[PDB]
RNA sequence: GUUGGGCACUCUAAGGUGACUGCCGGUGACAAACCGGAGGAAGGUGGGGAUGACGUCAAAUCAUCAUGCCCCUUAUGACCU
């Protein structure tokens, strides 16, 4: 739900976020990337802008490069990110046909 | 510590070493950089003081001092209370 704003700083009409009802995305697709003490994964969905953190023990066995599947565990909340789970491990971004899986696995196409 | 007690530690202060993106992840020209590893007291210009250029104000000082030419020169010298 959006609540409209009064003013419009340009064309379109503008609106603030109120409330969430329904959560759309509960599986994300990324690259891995292994900080000193956790993990993030970057999404290959550019719309989701922020880095999902894997605490240590999600991590699963992921290396630095891998393209990973990640479960939320918990969404965004003010300037918290997201944090998850790797449920899955599909290869290193440079192996071939992992681009292809990595959108197999973005849309959530059956294996 | 008061005393015997080597003197360990601490302190004193001479002489040294120590930080360099050096090394390791990513990132990116394969480099630089950047992001984060460790190690270390210290992390990415260690922290402070010291030491700049050519400037102009005929800026200020003849009550720091000195000073060319003036003036005072039994006083514009000097001494006391």
């Amino acid at each position: 739900m959006v609540r409209l704003n009064s003013q419009s700083s340009g064309s379109r009409q503008e609106g603030t976020v109120i409330r969430i009802l329904e959560r759309a995305i509960q599986r994300v697709v990324g690259t891995y990337t292994e900080t000193r003490n956790f993990g993030f994964v970057i999404p290959d969905d550019k719309k989701i802008t922020s880095d999902i953190f894997i605490p240590k023990n999600g991590k699963n066995g992921a290396a630095e490069g891998h393209k990973v599947v990640v479960k939320l565990t918990s969404y965004p909340e003010g300037r918290m990110n997201a944090e998850g789970e790797v449920e899955t491990i599909l290869g290193h971004k440079n192996d071939p046909g992992i681009d292809i899986l990595s959108v197999i696995h973005k849309h959530g196409l059956p294996g």
